[PDB]
């Protein structure tokens, strides 16, 4: 999964991960509430005002509320509430032993001079006891006095800030300047509870995330070692330790994120810089206004002009990032993954495609994954391999080619061909899955979609001209009484079943349960399933495809003109192929992915082709 943290699992890497963006909203304490409900309301017209960015830099006093910036007046309530409805409470400056200021709002400030205005959340996690069981700290940073955010153009302070954080180490070294003795506390009162500091989640964004790594980069050497062991999760830093400690999540649209190179100004921290970074995922777009706008973009992208800061505002953060958490392509996913998060404001989002642009990035590699937002999206999948993800609303898809899922979500919704039904083929396992193949063999796996939209240059069945709306039904796809059939298929059970195909050439769906698939002499397309299926070509040009977790399959008779599918499988790496995935057993190849194989029987690894074995 992209947000896979040490060793933890993909599950428990995800329930970090949604605590740290827990805990990082609260500590703006809705800052951003008003602008991003305008933004979703009107779009983003009006662009972004420079005291949103001095806001975001400098902190607020405080409260509301702020001009233009709409103010949210349950910014508070809504703000506590949703971190305790995330397990979260903040602990007190009595419960610490802490001498020092807190105010109404529970919110700690910084211990020395030049970071007095920085901020820090101490939340606790307790069991259904009232044991407490995690510690939460969420650092809000600044960049020193808000009065000196105004006394030269936003682009200058900006420039002139980031120039700053690298020398004599002043980022490296913030949380200790700023929360030296707080966290001194932290580890007596973590120690009287039984806590060690793997049971501390580090986390913030923005000027937060560059103290989160600060503190990873200290963790060794002060407050006895204690927090070494702890989990930092850094949104939109500008900043990367030098530990291997802190995952470093971001929008790569974000001028912020990765703005810097570790701490060090670059040529690129003014422009574009997405240069590839270990600690960080790299390639994460959010689908906003601002990406998808030819007018917004006319200017260089660039961290000093302040439009551009639409991507790294935190309920986006927030909203976005939950529905890749949420996603059923998550576990297909890794750290630089290239995922398309749908952001769009409504008025936008009735007509904008939401489709990896590629814009003021690298190019991207590998499969992308397209995540929809819960009301109707317009999603376009490029002539690569697409995962594309509607949730609910209606949702309507377009793809340009390759080997794809699609999966709808609730409501009804619409795949669009853009071309004649009579370029594509159609099949079915009565599972759910509607399966589409171009004419190029190219393969989608859908599912949840109940209109299939073609464009007819002619009249289809002397009928239908131009675009033409398909019913998706068991019996095929209807226009009224017409049918265009599926294609021949071999429907198996939920159990162990021997299905043959017809000298045709068929489909064979085993489904679940151990299958014996036997193929003829036609060309066949083998769906095993679930289980430990044994798929036998027996001649002709055979497609074999394997989806999810598809079990310990072994194919036999596979031959040149024969092609394996891996679509939606578990190990991917961006641009993997299939040797990185192979290995000799005796007389076999054997192709991995992650507990799921598939074994090629009697067939030498020296004699495959990677056009043979499509790994998306
Ligand atoms: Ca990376
Ligand atoms: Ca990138
Ligand atoms: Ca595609
Ligand atoms: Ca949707
Ligand atoms: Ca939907
Ligand atoms: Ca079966
Ligand atoms: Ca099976
Ligand atoms: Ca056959
Ligand atoms: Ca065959
Ligand atoms: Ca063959
Ligand atoms: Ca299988
Ligand atoms: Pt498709
Ligand atoms: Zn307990
Ligand atoms: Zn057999």
């Amino acid at each position: 999964g992209v947000y896979d943290y040490k060793n933890f699992g993909t599950a428990d890497s995800k329930a970090l991960f949604s605590d740290a963006m827990a805990i990082t909203l609260y500590s703006y304490h809705n800052l951003d509430n008003g602008f991003a409900a305008g933004y979703q309301h009107n779009g983003f017209g009006l662009g972004l005002p420079a005291t949103l960015v001095t806001a975001l830099l400098g902190g607020t006093d405080s409260q509301g509320v702020i001009p233009g910036i709409p103010w949210n007046p349950d910014s508070e309530k809504l703000a506590l509430d949703a971190v305790k409805k995330a397990g979260w409470t903040p602990i007190t400056a009595s419960q610490l032993g802490y001498d020092g200021k807190t105010d109404a709002r529970g919110t700690f400030f910084g211990e020395k001079a030049g970071y007095t205005t920085a901020q820090v959340e101490i939340l606790g996690k307790y069991d259904a006891q009232g044991h407490l069981t995690e510690i939460g700290i969420a650092f809000r940073g600044t960049s020193g006095p808000r009065e000196n955010l105004i006394l030269d153009s936003i682009g200058d302070v900006i420039n002139d800030l980031l120039a700053a954080f690298g020398p004599k180490d002043y980022a490296k070294n913030y949380v200790g300047e700023a929360f030296g003795n707080l966290l001194n506390d932290v580890v007596a009162f973590a120690k009287a509870n039984g806590l060690s500091g793997k049971d501390v989640l580090v986390s913030g964004h923005s000027l937060g995330g560059l103290a989160v790594n600060s503190m990873a980069d200290l963790s060794g050497g002060k407050w006895g070692g204690f927090f070494a062991d702890s989990n930092y999760i850094a949104y939109a830093s500008p900043t990367q330790s030098s530990t291997d400690k802190v995952l470093n999540v971001g929008y790569e649209n974000d001028p912020v994120f990765r703005a810097l190179d570790g701490s060090t100004f670059t040529g690129a921290s003014v422009g574009v810089h997405d240069a590839p970074k270990e600690s960080a995922t790299d390639n994460i777009v959010s689908f906003n206004d601002h990406y998808a706008s030819t007018a917004w973009n006319l200017l260089p992208f660039s961290i000093l002009n302040i439009p551009t800061w639409i991507s790294h505002l935190p309920t986006a953060y927030g909203d976005g990032m939950n529905r890749i958490i949420e996603s059923k392509f998550y576990d297909l996913t890794s750290k630089d993954s290239t995922i398309i998060v749908a952001n769009l404001s409504d008025p936008a989002r009735a007509n904008t495609w939401v489709q990896d642009l590629n814009r003021n990035a690298e190019t991207h590699k590998g499969s992308t994954f397209i995540i929809g937002s819960d009301s109707n999206d317009l999603i376009q999948g490029g002539s690569g391999n697409d995962y594309l993800e509607g949730r609910a609303g209606n949702d309507t898809f377009r793809d340009g080619g390759g080997y794809n899922v699609i999966l709808g979500g609730a409501g009804n919704n619409t795949l669009d061909l853009q071309k004649s039904v009579n370029t594509f083929d159609f099949a079915n396992d009565g599972a759910g899955n509607l399966y589409v193949r171009d004419a190029n063999g190219g393969i989608c796996i859908t599912r949840d979609i109940g209109s299939i939209v073609t464009k007819e240059p002619g009249f289809l069945w002397g009928l239908f001209k131009d675009d033409v709306t398909h019913s998706v039904t068991a019996s095929g796809l209807k226009v009224g009484s017409n049918v265009t059939q599926y294609d021949a298929s071999v429907k198996g059970t939920n159990g162990a079943d021997t299905l043959k195909a017809h000298a045709g050439g068929d489909w064979l769906f085993g489904l679940d349960g151990n299958d014996h698939l036997i193929g003829g002499v036609g060309n066949d397309v083998f769906v095993g399933g679930a289980g430990n299926d044994l798929m036998e070509s027996g001649g002709g040009a055979d497609t074999f495809l394997f989806n999810g977790a598809f079990g310990q399959d072994r194919v036999v008779g596979f031959t040149s003109n024969d092609k394996l599918v891996f679509l939606g499988v578990q190990g991917v790496l961006p641009n993997d192929d299939f040797r990185a995935h192979a290995s000799m057993v005796g007389q076999d190849t054997v192709l991995k992915f992650g507990g799921d194989s598939v074994t090629l029987v009697g067939v030498a690894l020296n004699s495959l082709s990677a056009d043979g074995i499509v790994i998306a």
